[PDB]
């Protein structure tokens, strides 16, 4: 909602770099799996028990609607969370 947006902000730039996302992006994408019912808080980020309703959903409205906006930035925060939950 505002903290989480920068603890994994710091945490991509370590798993990614300059190609990581940034803080408009994020925020925005939150709001979104928030709106969609798809996550209660911020936090449930932390659950890698939810990605797959979580990366279903944006890769099924993207290739049908046919928009990622929120699919990039998905990919990416999960690039570096699964690298994180793995060491
Ligand atoms: O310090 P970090 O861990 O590199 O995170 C950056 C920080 O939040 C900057 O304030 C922000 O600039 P803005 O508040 O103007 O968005 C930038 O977005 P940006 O890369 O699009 O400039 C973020 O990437």
């Amino acid at each position: 909602s505002e903290a989480v947006i920068k603890v994994i902000s710091s945490a991509c730039k370590t798993y990614c770099g300059k190609t990581s996302p940034s803080k408009k992006e994020i925020g925005a994408m939150l709001s979104l799996l928030q709106k969609e019912g798809l996550l209660m808080s911020p936090s449930d980020l932390y659950s890698p028990g939810s990605w797959d309703p979580i990366t279903a959903a944006l890769s099924q409205r993207a290739m049908i609607l046919g928009k990622s906006g929120e699919l990039k930035t998905w990919g990416l925060v999960l690039g570096a969370l699964k690298a994180a939950r793995e060491e």
